[PDB]
């Protein structure tokens, strides 16, 4: 029993982290086969960041301008190129600890593990969700750029995030491993802000099912509703609309507990309208929305 | 910015997890050098968990009764001994992935990362704290016995917990890596219940200092308190007594923010009295107590 915010074991990713330095700027890189991936803004000075021409900035750099440190060993850069907002540095040495991996792009509401690093050395791992406004509520300090997010499916690491910047509200923005940003952000020093965020409804329902499996039942009631009736409640309380695909995904938890999804949305409907009334759910006075249905099934079964 | 309950990178511990089987029982073991550590109740049968005589059960065991599996490879057991509540199986091969390590017995209020494991394969990693009643609020299913808790400091892994059992209230009990249980618990299936748990006061205060560091001051007030007056109030909310040691531990966080410890103690007194008024602190609607003073300085 028990329910915790749980991250994937980070060992397969720890063996891929390196330090990348170009001039004054030093950040983290991902070393896979004979290529090191890192944010392209490593090539930018403080003035370059205000309005950078990356293609022109990179055409003036050469291989020797990139110092790549894999622990205690230098890696010699033999090539450099850009894909979107990610810099690809071909190195002379293939990483012997390269795991089976893929580059995947996640959807808002899906979760992943983040390995926070500084100077190519991992310092911590935590779980987070891609918010509907395409930010993540991470914990990063200076030098965290190049930190990566990932999921593990059996033997294969699915890399889905690389950290690029922090927004003025304290949340964070990055790209997939092919350099495409999550959200309407650019890698330069301008006035950027996160849009208004919403709550991931399907994840809240999954978390309520996790509470029922763990013995928390006080919020269940005799009632049920329809998808249209509930989605009116969801929009009023700044929740994401619940779709029929969401109901299908929640199917296993509904069968395993005898609580239909619309049956459970009636509970959530009453929780949104009336509150929790002093009581807690899984040790929380907030409605948790950073557990996917898969997260609940994997941890609770 | 931001504040997450962050675990240590688990890689150095993943390379040490193995599968230990005896009879029909399978659980996890920790493979360091040429020794595999695992809970001694791996040798118990159905008829045994009420009043096991571990000495009598172990004397009937041979080395080849223990099957140790590291990944896909069988390790050959060449010896076995019992130290308190843990079994130590000597194996023919030293673990080539053995990190720098030591064994530490921790105090209530200390935090550590847990690598949850099943059949010697790691499942997930999360952060926990030793509660004042010597239990932990973990996430464990059948087959997780032998999972370990640890901290990492400058590539040295300090192992501080091994999981043994779940109590009827859904919380978990275990030993240090010398086999000594945390708290009054025993590896027996008789009636035993955790004492009434309390809130780790020194951790809440450190977490309040962390909220100030990240730019939030709404919960402060103009008052102070004596140490004894604070403890008279806090214990009425089932908070742990705050000692002069705890006041000393908070010195650095007080100096960085400019808020004396007893002034932050006054703010905590008011928070317990008022609640949060629909506000949050570092993203939570409750007072968090599983960040230590050491943890806050490390993350902030
Ligand atoms: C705090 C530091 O500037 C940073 C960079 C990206 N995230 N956080
Ligand atoms: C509940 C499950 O049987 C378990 C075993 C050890 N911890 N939790
Ligand atoms: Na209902």
């Amino acid at each position: 029993s028990g329910f915790r915010k749980m991250a994937f074991p980070s060992g397969k990713v720890e063996g891929c982290m390196v330090q990348v330095t170009c001039g004054t700027t030093t950040l983290n890189g991902l070393w896979l086969d004979d290529v090191v991936y890192c944010p392209r803004h490593v090539i930018c000075t403080s003035e370059d960041m205000l309005n950078p021409n990356y293609e022109d900035l990179l055409i003036r750099k050469s291989n020797h301008n990139f110092l790549v440190q894999a622990g205690n060993v230098q890696l010699r850069v033999i090539g450099h190129s850009m894909q979107n907002c990610v810099l690809k540095l071909k190195v002379d040495t293939a990483n012997p600890k390269t795991p089976k991996y893929k580059f995947v792009r996640i959807q808002p509401g899906q979760t992943f593990s983040v390995l926070a690093c500084y100077n190519g050395s991992p310092s911590g791992v935590y779980q987070c969700a891609m918010r509907p406004n395409f930010t993540i509520k991470g914990s990063f300090l200076n030098g965290s750029c190049g930190s990566v997010g990932f999921n593990i499916d059996y033997d294969c690491v699915s890399f889905c995030y690389m950290h690029h910047m922090e927004l003025p509200t304290g949340v964070h923005a990055g790209t997939d491993l092919e350099g495409n940003f999550y959200g309407p952000f650019v890698d330069r020093q301008t006035a950027q802000a996160a849009g208004t965020d919403t709550t991931i409804t399907v994840n809240v329902l999954a978390w309520l099912y996790a509470a029922v499996i763990n013995g928390d039942r006080w919020f269940l009631n005799r009632f049920t509703t329809t998808l249209n009736d509930f989605n009116l409640v969801a929009m009023k309380y700044n929740y994401e609309p619940l779709t029929q695909d969401h109901v299908d995904i929640l199917g296993p938890l509904s069968a395993q507990t005898g609580i239909a999804v619309l049956d459970m949305c009636a509970s959530l409907k009453e929780l949104l309208q009336n509150g929790m009334n002093g009581r807690t759910i899984l040790g929380s006075a907030l409605l948790e929305d950073e557990f996917t249905p898969f997260d609940v099934v994997r941890q609770c079964s």
